[PDB]
């Protein structure tokens, strides 16, 4: 079975690895059959699956529904499940909601934010729940930011994110997702932290990559995000698209400069 | 907004029309944007979405969840939603369950079965719920049949299906799905009924066609049903696949003889 | 306190009377202060208040909420409340749901449909619930009709509405709303029935009129229904618009030919 | 997957087949791995699992719990689940409770009783639920008869059982269990019915056999019933015991004369 | 009845004693009838009974269901019940969930972890709940560890486990389970603690032993843990297997070197 | 295990038998230990246990509570449980409430009333629920009668009770309680029925007797019912008192003339 | 109405007083009629009434049920009600559960334990709940002790109980139950405390006495506890037995040396 141990090993080897979102049996099974064995059941489903204009409406029950479907499709994958908006407002609530998504199939939970989470991370880890951190453009805070804007620009913002990343790691987070930050900051965080750092919109300097699968096969309409690539476009079939994604991540061909912020 | 009126116009014009399954915002919007504006939120999602070995586990709440998602994706489509297993066991229950899915965004409910449903259909239509019939291989009854097997062969079984189709029409059904029957029988039913008849594994003699989108884009693992076609394999991206499907249904190229039973 | 018996009087006197929808304290109080004393808490609120594309999502609790608010603003009005989509699917269900809106402040419930409702109307009236019928374009059935289309054209459809109107009356309906039918049919129904007939898109030949207040008093966007008139445009203030509406109904100036179907 | 189709085929070929009770993953998997592919999740669990002195306390939720566990262990088996005491008192209840156990993983429900069940069976099968009848000794009626004794002795009782068997088959039951009746009667019934008949305490003249697993491995201990055999003996191999049971049923040597009543 | 007082007496006399998991009436009764009077209703049932790939899905209500069953079969046994994943995340939750399993028939609750549980253990005991600790490989933490791996290797690890064992004893725990630890560490802890230490994968140096009964008595099959023994294979019948397990524990023949980690 | 079969044998031997009410473990155990093996968990507990001035407040849940307690005390007794006031108002409700008390440990349910119950009794018995009838002074109807009064005096009332007794027997009732009627009438009913008739206030002409145990040991204050006898008296031994009640029922000494109505 | 103030006066007077358990209307009224005016609705009902082998299954709802019944029988008695197992695990839970039994008719609540309870007792009394303490053999802790064993022997344990007693008093407890301790310890505690101490198995040195009514009339089977006396055997009837109990408590004849521990 694919474990957190394996990703830590890949970091020690400087072997860049691919990860992907998934929300149903069919895609989860397709990814697993191609050897893409790290999947995130993310509250991005609020948008790509449910059709809301933010991730805030997603509930813990919604995550648990999609987590079970993904687990059925990929019984041996490493499965990260988001805790959605206001599902980790106190350590007690975090314990309850983490347990719901883990009992539904997840191996790890992902929660958004910085140093305020330290206690929650320490206590979750102690209670058998592995935690993936999430910094930068954390979409649950879209209303605070006033939009989906690049974070971590400026010495002060950058320095806050570095210290948050170190705090989460010291609290026991075993992975970190870094979203839409300058590549120069992503490199600094990746070098500073012993745990694996998984980037989206953070350039090819991270230890791993994530993408929303709907951007990845041009299912999503309009212009895809700057940081995303349609791998279906130039393979012909979805399985081939998956394999191209895996190989470009490992070689560092993806993300390219065109997919990165500064 | 596409309505049942439009499909009745197409039957009168002998313009064969394509319809497709859909279970989320992203696919629903893609379909609508390409001009495919009849979608079924079917209990097939029990298999393709949830990963069960049959459609039986799918609940009314599941259908409602997926219905609301599809409706956000395709605000103007004609949206058919299945009533799942044991959700129409009595007229009263049918009323309540139909209402749930209609409030969630459906314009019509689809239910499986023949003559025994006549009272239910009459009453539903009085109560503002349009009904699509479903005859032939009705997958909710997979345990009765002992598998997914072709129905309607031989004069007795064929005559009964014709009888059932006319009965459902007389009860107020405004559409009918015929699944996995001889083309010959599909032709008789299509010519006998004034309402539009939508086929899947019924050949190209029906007024319209349906397929599960997961087979259409090659997502599903293994070898696809004889009656299905992977359109993504010949077109290369998903939107062009959708347009090829629309075109080939209209020209009668799909289903071909190879997709048909006798 | 305005009662059904006052309306019945007005018909005997051939005094045409105005009625209006209302969904909150402020407008209800404004209308009452102007002497517009017949209000409908209708499932139109699903669209004009809630913002859905149909009335179907409206619940009995929604109706009861608005009903209480309207009653607080207009303690002496004749208050009709709609039973919404699938809230009267059986007589038992109709009893429970009628009772909820009446306990919340309604004097009378309005239900949509023809002959199939006779038993329900008989039984409701027996159990102390006055009933207003609703024929023609009955908006809960929009999916059956395939849109908001004029009903009652041609001899058969006209004969069915006239017969349905007489059957609801015989069953104990004390009022009837007729919506979007030819004026000539509205005239025949109004003349055939002893109970008052309130028209909307039925021309000026009915005993009374109704309008959604958002259309009447200049709030609704784009092009209001063809049968509606903006009374605020040519009176300047909402109270004057209310008085003009009342006056023009009584004089038969509203609805005009421009607001009428044939 | 083993289906009702396959057992019907076995009857047509005169290939006697084994079936067994199961209530958890570990035993269901052991059985499936030996090719013993028909499993009964019966209310007998009330005694062997729960430890009550009767099956009456067993609930529909209990059956669904055990059903899901057996289905995990044996994904491809034909899984019969009992409806327990008072879970089929009306057709409407039978529909609800049958649906629960089938959604949890059953392929067919087993209900005890004769001719009074005909309507229920007819309506279940319409509504996609296969039914296994159960005649002879029917343990849910223990307080009626005041014990567990051999049924069908004498002409009147025997003729009544044959009549009930034919009536259940005519109503749509696709399988029948006969429990503790004379071999001669079991032969009459098996020969009269086109559907397969599965015996326990009915001798080797039936199409198939059932036993309680807890008796089959000497788990229960004490005096095992006359009709049962401990296959484990002193072999120290449960898998070998299962194989021996399957083989003795197929050859017709189990049940022996010593396990039979006249 | 068998009590904690008895096991404390056994440790004083240096009589090593056998304990076993049980989850139903039939096996509990069998074990009691052979004199094996200490039973654990463990969250191992998630895997052996329910068929999940981990213990995390097991609920408090599941534990309570199986506890009542075992108590029916073994009215006089000492009955330990696990609190499952996240059922003791705070003292208050531990109180509530412990009380549930104790009311259902347990004499004592087992919880996994070290120093962080001291306050919970202290408070549980004040509130009438005896506690069994559990150190070493604690299977609810499978996702933290990344698998089922041997714990306590090296100086820092072994010292920490000794410290935690003494800490749990001082907090009031009356028993300790030690799982998959080097034999030498198990001997250090066993000699340091006054309370009985029960081993699994800890060698024969503990005061007693535990195993999952499905592994021990031949149901799991060829793949049982390294530290387990199939006692049925060499004894022929399940009762004789139970007696052999009891005897070999007491003689120190089981566990052997082949079952032990260093 | 005492069964209805035994009582039926006793009638055939003309061996009169004692029965008693019980509502807790201790008295049930005491009774069982003396061989008083037929107990009623009666809605009389509304008065003797709960302290109400009538039995009407007793709920099904109350009966089930007391039933389980009596069953724990007397595992082998024949245990009748009353369905309380309005717990058998329709056959469907009777099935649900009977099931509840049978699952809690009852072998048979008792319900009050005559011919209007025929369908309920037929259907209960068909669904594995043995029924005891109850005629004469049926205390749930105290408000109808305007108190606790002797029933069946006069030809018309007497004839109706005889008709009712025969009707209930023919419907499938297996026992009948006859309460506070003329001895003369009790003799007719007893001779006319094949099933056993248990008297209270019916004289010594019935097949058996029942009393409220609180009257039977001079626990109840005031003057006890004319028909009751305090067997404890000044003997200082409740067990001796039980044996005396049993002995006097069988010899015919109790009830005496003094305890009888004419 | 008997109050706590009365018992405090009896302690000053050294007038030893009897108390008794009661769980129903009939015994409560009997006790009140004889002037035995202090009653405990104890969790002992778990054994004597419900038939469990310990008091742990008893719920707050059970206490409240029996509490209302006793209050109906004895409107003017001083009514103590136990908080059962884990009903006072935190102060906040104690408040809620104490209020439930007080609203049901209790005047005071009894809770088991020593110094750990001080905050709970202080806060309960502040919030209008009088508290009775309970030390020595506290039956909710049977699993901790390994049975029902005399407590307080030897100086360590004795001194600890005296300390706890004084601590509960200083916290606001208004009464104390002492159970199964040496007589000389009961004397030390009774003399050190200003509040009344009620003994059971504590000898005649306490200010009052408690007995389980089922032991007091020889209802309980077998050989009653050493500290109990069957008062009925020598008095003939239950009221005389109650009067003898009262008298022998006041004279100091009960408990005798034979009912005492050392
Ligand atoms: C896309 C990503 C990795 C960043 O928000 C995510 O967290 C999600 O899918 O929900
Ligand atoms: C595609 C079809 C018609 C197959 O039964 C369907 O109903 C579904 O998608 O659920
Ligand atoms: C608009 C009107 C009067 C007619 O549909 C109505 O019934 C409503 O407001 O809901
Ligand atoms: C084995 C059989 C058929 C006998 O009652 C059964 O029904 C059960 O296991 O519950
Ligand atoms: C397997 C064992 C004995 C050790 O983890 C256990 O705790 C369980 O059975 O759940
Ligand atoms: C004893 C009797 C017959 C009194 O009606 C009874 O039914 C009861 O105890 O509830
Ligand atoms: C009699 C006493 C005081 C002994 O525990 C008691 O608390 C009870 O009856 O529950
Ligand atoms: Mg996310
Ligand atoms: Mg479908
Ligand atoms: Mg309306
Ligand atoms: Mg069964
Ligand atoms: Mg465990
Ligand atoms: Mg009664
Ligand atoms: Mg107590």
């Amino acid at each position: 079975p694919t474990t957190i141990s394996l990703l830590q090993k890949y970091k020690q080897e400087k072997k860049r690895f691919a990860t992907i979102t998934a929300y149903d049996y069919s895609f989860a099974k397709l990814f697993a059959d191609e050897g893409l064995n790290v999947m995130l059941v993310g509250d991005s489903l609020g948008m790509t699956v449910q059709g809301h204009d933010s991730t805030l409406p997603v509930t813990v029950a919604d995550i648990a529904y999609h987590t079970a479907a993904v687990r059925r499709g990929a019984p041996n994958c490493l499965l990260l499940a988001d805790l959605p908006f206001m599902a980790y407002a106190t350590p007690e609530q975090a314990f309850e909601n983490a347990a719901t998504v883990m009992r539904a199939g997840a191996n790890m939970v992902k929660i958004e934010g910085g140093e305020w989470l330290v206690e929650t991370v320490q206590m979750l880890t102690e209670r058998a729940v592995p935690v993936c951190g999430h910094l930068g453009l954390t979409p649950q805070s879209v209303n605070i930011f006033g939009g989906y804007k690049v974070q971590g620009r400026g010495d002060e913002a950058g320095d806050q994110l570095l210290s948050d990343a170190l705090a989460l790691e010291a609290a026991g987070a075993q992975l970190l997702v870094l979203e839409c930050v300058p590549v120069e900051l992503a490199k600094r965080i990746t070098e500073a932290l012993a745990i694996p750092v998984i980037g989206i919109g953070a350039g090819n300097v991270t230890d791993g990559q994530i993408l929303v699968m709907h951007d990845a096969f041009g299912i999503t309409g309009g212009h895809i995000p700057k940081f995303a690539k349609n791998f279906l476009a130039e393979t012909g079939d979805i399985r081939a698209a998956v394999r191209q994604y895996m190989a470009e991540v490992e070689s560092g061909v993806y993300p390219g400069e065109e997919h990165s912020f500064h």
